[PDB]
Parts: C-alpha cells; sequence; structure tokens
C-alpha cells in the first residue's frame, strides 16, 4: 500500500546553484547528494519532515548528466521545475504488480536502485494524467 | 519556519475522473473537496500521510472553474500535470516576510484563504527555479 509522499522530483540545471536557493530562501539543509549514472542525474535530497509511516519526505532536486536521459530532454523541453511526484510503500514490487494489473505502465518489470539504496519503478505519466510517479520502499 | 510538505497541488481537466483514477490505483480517498471561486478551481484533497510537525501531506487536485484563471490558463498552456508544491507553516505570515526580505516575489500582501479555512500566499515560479511555491498555515 502506498503510505506516504516520499519526495517530489524537481529538475534544475545546476544543482549547487539550486541547493543554495532552497538553503538560503527557507533554512532546508542537504541530507544527502549522490550521482546515479543508470538515471542519469546528480541528485540532492532534502528532508523536510519525518511521516506517520516511519519513513520520511524530501525534495530531490536533480541536475542531468548528460542530454540524452530522462532529466536533460524534459529540462530542453520544459525548463526547470517540477519533473515527478514519488509515494513511498514498504512493498514496492507488491504495490508496482497491483497497478500492472489495473493496466497502468510500470517502467521496471523488477525495481531498480534509487536514492540511498531504495528500490524504484515508475508509472508512465500518460496513464497519470501527466504526472510521472515514482514508487519507493526505502533501504 | 517551514516544517513539512502539505500538499502537491496537480492541474486535471476532469476533476471526478482524476480523483476517480487515484482512488482505483491507489487507493487513496476523498478527505475534503471545496470550491474556491476567488482561486478559480474546484479541488479535490487526498490525504497521504501524517507529519512528524503535527499536520498533514495530501494531493490537491484541481479543475478551473474559468479558463481566465491561475489553473484554466496552466491547463491551456501544459497539459495536465503538477501545478505547485505547497510547504506547512505555523506562521505564514512571518515565514512570507522573511522571504520576501529575500527578494524573492510573494504573490499576497497578506495570506488569503485556501483549502479547509487554511492562510495561503504564493512565491513566484520565476523566483523559485520553475516551482510555483505555496505557504500554508492550517486553521
Ligand atoms: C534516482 C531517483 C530516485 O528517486 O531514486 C530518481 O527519481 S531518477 C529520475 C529520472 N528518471 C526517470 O525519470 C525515469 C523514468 N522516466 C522515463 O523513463 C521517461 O522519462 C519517460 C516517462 C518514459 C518518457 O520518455 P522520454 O524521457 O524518452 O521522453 P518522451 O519523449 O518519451 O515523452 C513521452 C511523453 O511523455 C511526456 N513526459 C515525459 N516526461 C514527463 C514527466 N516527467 N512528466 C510528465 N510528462 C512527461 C512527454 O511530454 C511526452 O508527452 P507527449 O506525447 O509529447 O504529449
Ligand atoms: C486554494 C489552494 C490551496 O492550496 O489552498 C490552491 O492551491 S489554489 C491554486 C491556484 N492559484 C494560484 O496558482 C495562484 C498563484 N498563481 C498566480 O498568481 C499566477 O498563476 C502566476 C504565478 C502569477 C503566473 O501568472 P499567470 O497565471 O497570469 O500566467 P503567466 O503567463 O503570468 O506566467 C508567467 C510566467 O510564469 C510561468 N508559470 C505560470 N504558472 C506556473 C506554474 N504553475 N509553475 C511554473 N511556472 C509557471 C509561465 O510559464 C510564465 O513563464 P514564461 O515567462 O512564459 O517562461
Ligand atoms: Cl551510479
Ligand atoms: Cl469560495
Ligand atoms: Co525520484
Ligand atoms: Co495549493
Amino acid at each position: 500500500s502506498l503510505t506516504r509522499i516520499d519526495h517530489i522530483g524537481i529538475a534544475c540545471h545546476d544543482l549547487d546553484a539550486t541547493v543554495e536557493f532552497y538553503r538560503a530562501t527557507y533554512g532546508f539543509e542537504v541530507f544527502h547528494t549522490e550521482v546515479n549514472e543508470e538515471q542519469g542525474v546528480r541528485e540532492a535530497m532534502l528532508k523536510i519532515n519525518d511521516t506517520s509511516d516511519g519513513g520520511a519526505s524530501y525534495l530531490q532536486l536533480l541536475e542531468p548528466t548528460r542530454e540524452d536521459s530522462a532529466v536533460g530532454k524534459w529540462l530542453a523541453k520544459n525548463g526547470e521545475g517540477v519533473h515527478h511526484i514519488a509515494f513511498g510503500t514498504a512493498d514496492v514490487d507488491a504495490d508496482a504488480a497491483d497497478i500492472r494489473d489495473k493496466g497502468v505502465r510500470v517502467l521496471y518489470d523488477e525495481p531498480r536502485r534509487g536514492s540511498m539504496g531504495s528500490r524504484i519503478t515508475f508509472l508512465h505519466p500518460k496513464d497519470c494524467h501527466g504526472v510521472l510517479t515514482e514508487l519507493v520502499t526505502s533501504a
């Protein structure tokens, strides 16, 4: 079952500049940074709060590592802004299988590696009224 | 201080169809619905979780009441998708005054009425790396 908003994925041209804007304007600190070569992103997680299911909610700031990537293509077309939303679950494999059985396109057979060792999948935005939708089980 | 993600604002052509997609696909229920004539929206709040600051996080589904509105114009230009993000605070007036003092454009002098009697303001998306950003104090 999906038990939280895990994160808001925000695409930006310059991660270091955008991280500084969040820190200076709101006082949000960097929880974690990493590069995901498979996804083609340099990412910064800013933790905003903890959640009633035992997890947390983050802003996930993303800069593309290459133009030919999900976020590189999206930035080229749309400019900086919200790229995806992510829901947390204790069992991404089971929740993904249930949602596949409703005819929503699940982009990965098997969950892949996301932030901080998480296991992730995505739902096609054209099946979700225009919202690229991530499912996340934390490590 | 901003202590939670309050909500994700999602623009849609047909609120009743989009609410049904969230209910059928994820099991999310309607927490509240209302019309905001000033903002030009018919809205549905779906509660996803409670938050460590005592508040909650929602999906805010929005259908425009008229074409000449924030959401009507955005839908016309961009199609269905994420429209804004909202941060919760115990004192929207003070947090708005601090952010005004950093040169980020605050759209309302005085917080206005939002969902469930809340007091809200917005930050200009061109000052926030492309993200229309709401500040919310719950009633
Ligand atoms: C690591 C991490 C984490 O949480 O752990 C992350 O979040 S990594 C985050 C980065 N990774 C990902 O996003 C992986 C999942 N995304 C993808 O696989 C792809 O971006 C998708 C969904 C398939 C789309 O393919 P592609 O990038 O090749 O562009 P596309 O040209 O195929 O676009 C197909 C249509 O979908 C629309 N479209 C594309 N990206 C979209 C988005 N982010 N939100 C809403 N709509 C979107 C686009 O406007 C096209 O619509 P029209 O037909 O033109 O109207
Ligand atoms: C009740 C409730 C609740 O929580 O309680 C709600 O949330 S009600 C939610 C609905 N209410 C609101 O959104 C009120 C706040 N929004 C506004 O006042 C306006 O939409 C804004 C920000 C000023 C923009 O003005 P307008 O609608 O007239 O369109 P615009 O043509 O002025 O656009 C100016 C530029 O800003 C860009 N722009 C417009 N809306 C945007 C959005 N949602 N996210 C990111 N960028 C956006 C647009 O692409 C233009 O960029 P280019 O220069 O072309 O690149
Ligand atoms: Cl990697
Ligand atoms: Cl009203
Ligand atoms: Co993500
Ligand atoms: Co809102």
